């Protein structure tokens, strides 16, 4: 076998199962999913109430299935906004027992020139990049569309 059939086989056994935001400052709930956005090839929706923008610091859960084990799972997460990156976030999970449902925390600590970004001009024209890399090993890319409802 080889480097790309490793890759598929973790992508292959690899779910999202949920996903949620909290505002850091107060503990409370902004945002909850339950679809796999880690799906690739496709291109997601999300709706996100837009108080996350004006949100200094969220707190985000990922709840992720691996068939695979992993010896240092991370994503590489760009905001893109009408073609130009905004942002780029690296977060390192680590390693990944086999046969393990786990949930990531990740504090997510916006640009201060994001906070004051207008809703009604990122909405629908926000999309995030996810690369889920297995070290250097890339997994999958998914693409997730942004509305702040
Ligand atoms: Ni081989």
């Amino acid at each position: 076998s080889a480097k790309d059939e490793r890759a598929r086989e973790i992508l292959r056994g690899f779910k999202l199962n949920w996903m949620n935001l909290r505002d850091a400052e107060t503990g409370k709930i902004l945002w909850q999913g339950t679809e796999d956005l880690s799906v690739p090839g496709v291109e997601h929706e999300a709706r996100v109430p837009k108080k996350i923008l004006k949100c200094k610091a969220v707190s985000r859960e990922l709840n992720f299935s691996s068939t695979e084990q992993m010896e240092k799972f991370r994503l590489e997460q760009k905001v893109y906004f009408k073609g130009q990156c905004l942002e780029e976030w690296f977060f390192e999970f680590g390693f990944v027992i086999p046969n393990s449902t786990n949930t990531w925390q990740s504090l997510i600590e916006a640009a201060p020139e994001s906070q004051m970004m207008p809703a009604s001009v990122l909405t629908g024209n926000v999309i995030i990049e996810t690369k889920f890399f297995d070290d250097d090993l890339l997994v999958s890319t998914s693409r997730v569309r942004l509305f702040y409802v």
